[PDB]
């Protein structure tokens, strides 16, 4: 009678309990107490209730469905995934997450907190598959939301080591879906082949969701997969700090991003990247513009350590038939970033920005501007001639570069044939520092190679740091770049030997409103006059030139050359120089061009 | 016998327990193992001890305190709200917090974990409130600390959305006192009409208190409410870490501030602030001082994101009859902030950062100095004309601005006429890059505004990177600003066209330890002599100059004017140009003017 | 019969249970649901299976020790020490870890939460310690791995104030061991006399190991305690984030340090330090370079706020007879630091960077290059006569420093007689601000003070922001360093009353490809000749000089001297001025002399 309810499954709600036998306590019930918590061991049983142990040979797809639907009835609550325990998903999950290939779906309120191990059965090999799907429709656009959905622990998602079956595919651990307040802090996710390990909105709808403290390694293994990116932030006011991602296939050092930001106040920090090819896309996609406007801004990559192969910040905007795509407000600041040995082109070309064309290869469709690099450290080593500070692909409407120090073969950089981007305000502080680990390998090659249709608005203060004679020039613009109402200047620093230092094919160093300063060597000869006598420049080829000094000490007693000089109709130079003794004095002279400044 | 025992409140206490069936484990009873956590459920019970469910017509706030006070009572632990449930405050505490119009007291060594909600009853409306207070006693001066006591969980707190009932009164959440090794962890506070969300202190008593990936959601709604901080550090060794706020009411922008940061040795880093009229207070007020001393210093603000209306930081020191405050050793770096849309002057001045006068308007008290402004963005949108890198409206004893990027309508401002401030070691560093967004929108307007009584040892060098010949100049001193021991600079880059580019109204540049370049255009005409040959200035108001140099070409053939000037003590300017022919020569030219540089 | 069962052991096995009544969840018993978390109760216990007690005459080291070694037995899990308890320690260990003098031996998978307070008794008094060894080894060469250890809570672990009995003893709260995604997190650690509170890493071995949000209290209390870092990171991958550490000793002044990083991708951030007498040593030590490799890279330490007595940043690497130690690509950025109020020279020298000698004192082994300083605040109070921005110390082979505010006495400094560094690619960028506290301090003092064997490859761009008349000079080379391949420049700013801004005392200067400018007074003379006449220097020392321009207003009317000059072979300067009557001038007048530049 009594006995009989007491080993029934009703037993625990007849053994009276109050806490800590305090009289003021509730009188309650022992099965009241364990009530207040919950674990999947309350749902991976058979049909009769019997426990069911998990592993290899057991699918606990069902059982843990069965838990967060469940909790999710009651309001929510947290679902524990035991510790000591590999629990294995064998099947796909069914209704509105089948449409996205879904395990399990994920349900506002209900939280998880894995402390044992997630793990893909070979059900999966060669297939898609999403393990935790937000959405509750086939249909993203007719999906209701998640809200309040957080994932948690010491534990671990194990994709398996599956490899894709076919590039089309598409693999995720967590698709949030439309989610608001959603989180994962503290999870491993390892062994895979997959596209993304957590994706977080959806094509602006969402808000408030973060991935904090987790691991991610080795998630792409094939070179079937055609992409990945770790973390794709895809709603605003979210982001990813203090992770930690690691790859050591090959493919990953030519597909795979850490983290891409497509939403408007989104952010990137304090994450260490090794084996990747990108550190962090940061992109205005115009197809995923739904729910947060046509705009990102307030983008932020801050104090993150990567070794990388490719390029460890991509900023992009483009456009559909209805919709443009702006980036703007990014700031870029505190990271230390390095591209990985490896041979010369023999990965995505190594850069520490890329301003990248559309995935079409389109570079007149960007609206990308008020961007600030600062305080960032980049070094490639050298035999990597495919290395830039910024590779300026496509339209770029402005950037700003201060306090970096900037270590590889080129400081700007795009191929010359290619795209012929239009540039505006672009901003390179005197205070960016150019290493020398690249110094004697630039043979045939400029610096800052200005491979661009025009350039407006725009500021290069080249500093060198060391010599490297090897270069063609500092400063290169060929003929086909228009340049006006910019100021180009060379300092004379470890100049002396060059025997270019800016370059311009087309003499675009005399437009009006141009305001340039370089090192030049320039021969003089001099009129007999005994006193004060004037120099000229032999070649008639500085008209545009307002003021010129004197970078040459002068060997002679008897004369000396003008300290200082301005210019003539004709193209010469001219300045006073004394003649203690008269004579006509020809001399070579290192001369501070300059124009306007 | 056995019955009655087993389905009594002392039931659990009587069926035996060992951990995993381990012969090693200690021989337990259930009741033991279930006494290892306690919940509001094992208090919320009427005084026969029936559980009480919660809702909108239960209060919860007698029960919730009751556990506090057990649990402190057994020298700590942690109290779970839990899930699934709404648990509803309904009247005032009692005791040593109706002073504090306290509901809740918080007691050393007791956490809780809010994993459900907790929400406000109408009881409050039009009233005041301070929902969880640390203090023990009316007159925080006799109370004593509150230690070791942490708000942790996924939960929330609803303030249900009551207006203020009248101006005077205070909102509080979380008041933790004289409080050491507190904090606040997870939660959303929403929906309410607050002054603050959480406090950390009381007067500089307290330490080690923090803010961390809280949540804070519609704070401020109504006209009636006189101001508001969301988090107020009133304790040293403090501070806020990845936060989120946001406002969405028009009296916001405003009234509120994310942060005020009032002792030594806080930081507010890493959050993401939307709609608020400022970003953080840095203030040392002299009122606060009795429990860490004098000096707020150590003060650090990096790495947020804001769109705000009116003022990003705001600086301060004052004074009392018996004690000075004293603000010094501040860092703000890498933030990236936005003025969002709105009129120009429809919000409190927009500016980066701003040097306050006193709460009673006094710019004549402050002590603030060694503070470090770099690597940071800021933007506002073109029409806003009240927008400032940092408006300078009190005496201030240091400012150093490096590397950073400033795009809005003004670099330095105040308003004429109005405070005089004393203005010492304010540097702007060549480093920080003009944005040119308001190009076109500064008729009658100077960029440096210098509307100030004087100013020493202080450098501003002007670099622009686009033209705006819409100003009236890039810096204006008027005749009442004392200028000594300075260096201002205007580089020419983007200056040719400008009628005015530094101005000294009071003639201030002539000062003996001054320190100024800047382009200005002058007319010059030679004497007849064929050869070396003189030009002279016609204007004589160069006797400060030390030299002057060219910059513009030379059109003519038979010629060349200078390319170098200094001056005579007449106030012209002389150099030596040739003529290859003879003739009274007569050109305007712009010149860089030096002095002492 | 079922009365007997239900009171023994085995009763909570017996009673049935099912979550929520829910029909669908699994049928259990009690005993399962409570066999989901343990805790310390659980193995404090007699032999009798009674519960003990804990104590301060209670030994809990077996029972903790118990509880960790079955919940390894079992594949892992969360143990908790309750809160509201303090769980004293009172003997050492057995096994592997009696070789690190170990108490506790970690285990891997199994967690500790510590909610109550561990504190060591008296028996540890004068002896040494290390109270969680991860080592399974006595020796860490054959020791296995510790993987998935956790310790986490809002506890505390209290040394007990005992002094070390003899310098030669080590104590440690954690040594991790061979540890691999292991972690500490909002443990407070306090009260001890101490070598290092944590641990991570054994000579390279190990990965992904944090320490987070965890307070160091009072760690170092004797004259007897040999050295103390607090978190010593010895595995890549690995870690610091906002943490506290404070101390109050004297000893602490000297000796101790927060935290070393010693293998490659490893951080310090967030962190705020008071009462050290060091921030953090960044070292590659060759006899630590056994896991992963003789190179230190990726090193972070950012955005943390210290009050030390010595040096925030010390840079070092080493050999061993068969090893050598590599160090680079370091970032420091976004800290603020100050020196304690101190007397000059009571503590360690004050410097925000110091590239220290080995430990055996060699400054000739030493490989450390491409190191970026930015944006970051330094203050020593104007009395430390002993503090610098970088004290070199040791061979360079390059640090950059771009956009800092430094205010203390010395920009760069090493003793004279001492080491003689070979110094290449020294970086001081022209935006680091030198403030002036120091003004009127530096009698006889050299504000870069080059005591260097030699210098290549390096830029020093002083640039003053008040003036400092007490200064012997700006920067001064002795005649011993060579100096070659370097730009070196004095900005004129408040240097006019300079006696000596840039000082060569070997005449360096002259080097082929040294670029160098700044201010000189020069006493010239002119021919009678009325019209352009040439002025010549009195004295005959500036044959190295390629340009030099005035600094000076002309007072005269009559005539005046050369705007510009360049030099002959006899090392006199020269330039052409105007008499407009003739006669002899003689003139005294401040020139910037150039250099190539
Ligand atoms: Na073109
Ligand atoms: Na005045
Ligand atoms: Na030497």
């Amino acid at each position: 009678q009594f006995r009989a309810i007491i080993e029934s499954p009703e037993g625990a709600g007849h053994v009276g309990y109050q806490y800590r036998r305090n009289t003021g306590s509730t009188m309650r019930m022992v099965s009241d107490v364990l009530d207040e918590r919950v674990s999947l061991w309350d749902f991976h049983c058979d049909p009769s209730g019997n426990v069911i142990q998990p592993g290899p040979n057991v699918d606990s797809r069902q059982y843990l469905q069965a838990a967060i639907d469940y909790v999710s009835s009651n309001g929510g609550g947290t679902i524990t995934i035991p510790a000591g325990y590999t629990w294995y998903l064998g099947s796909y999950g069914v209704g509105g997450i089948a449409g996205h290939s879904g395990i399990i779906q994920l349900r506002s309120n209900v939280n998880l907190n894995i402390e044992g191990r997630i793990h893909l059965s070979p059900f999966f090999d060669l297939k898609p598959f999403q393990v935790f799907v937000g959405f509750d429709n086939g249909d993203p656009a007719s999906s209701g939301n998640l809200e309040n959905c957080h994932i948690y622990g010491h534990g671990v998602v194990d994709f398996g080591g599956y490899e894709f079956g076919a590039s089309s595919q598409l693999r995720n651990g967590v698709a949030f879906g439309r989610s608001y307040n959603c989180s994962v802090t503290g999870i491993t996710f390892q062994n895979g082949d997959v596209t993304w390990a957590i994706t977080l909105g959806w094509n602006g709808y969402g808000s408030n969701c973060y991935v904090r403290k987790c691991r991610f390694i080795n998630l792409v293994n094939s070179s079937v997969n055609a992409d990945h990116s770790t973390v794709y932030v895809n709603c605003p006011y979210s982001g990813v700090e203090s992770c930690y991602f690691s790859m050591s296939s090959s493919f990953a050092r030519n597909i795979a991003c850490s983290v891409a930001l497509h939403q408007h106040d989104t952010f990137y920090r304090g994450s260490t990247v090794n084996g990747y090819c990108r550190g962090a896309y940061v992109v205005m996609h115009a197809a995923e513009a739904a729910g947060a406007g046509s705009y990102a801004y307030n983008m932020q990559v801050e104090n993150n350590i990567a070794v990388i192969y490719g390029q460890f910040v991509i900023l992009g905007s483009d456009v559909t038939a209805t919709v443009s795509g702006h980036l703007n407000d990014v700031i870029v600041s505190g990271n230390i970033v390095s591209i990985g040995e490896r041979a010369a082109f023999s990965a995505p070309f190594g850069a520490f920005i890329d301003i990248g064309p559309d995935n079409s290869g389109a570079s007149n469709v960007q609206d990308i501007q008020r961007v600030l690099v600062t305080g960032n450290s980049f070094y490639a080593p050298a035999n990597i001639t495919d290395s830039a500070a910024i590779t300026l692909r496509a339209n770029l409407n402005g950037c700003t570069f201060i306090a970096n120090n900037f270590d590889c073969r080129y400081m700007v950089y795009n191929a010359p044939g290619t795209t012929s981007p239009v540039v505006q305000n672009l901003v390179w502080d005197k205070s960016n520092v150019i290493g020398g680990t690249h110094a004697n390998q630039r043979a045939g090659q400029n610096l800052f190679d200005m491979q661009f249709a025009s350039v407006v608005n725009s500021t290069i203060e080249v500093q060198l740091s060391c010599e490297d004679l090897s270069m063609f020039s500092c400063i290169l613009f060929p003929a086909s770049c228009q340049l006006s109402y910019s100021k180009i200047t060379v300092d004379s620093a470890w100049t002396k030997s060059m025997s270019n230092t800016a370059v311009f094919e087309g003499n675009q160093q005399a437009g009006a409103n141009v305001y340039v300063s370089y090192p030049a060597t320039v021969n003089l000869t001099s009129y007999n006059t005994q006193g004060a006598v004037p120099f000229f420049s032999t070649d008639t080829n500085y008209a545009w030139v307002t003021s010129a000094y004197s970078l040459s000490i002068n060997e002679n007693l008897d004369f000396s050359p003008p300290a200082t000089y301005t210019n003539k109709a004709n193209g010469q130079l001219v300045g006073v120089g004394y003649n203690e003794i008269g004579g006509v004095r020809s001399v070579s002279v290192r001369l501070m061009l300059q124009r306007q400044v």
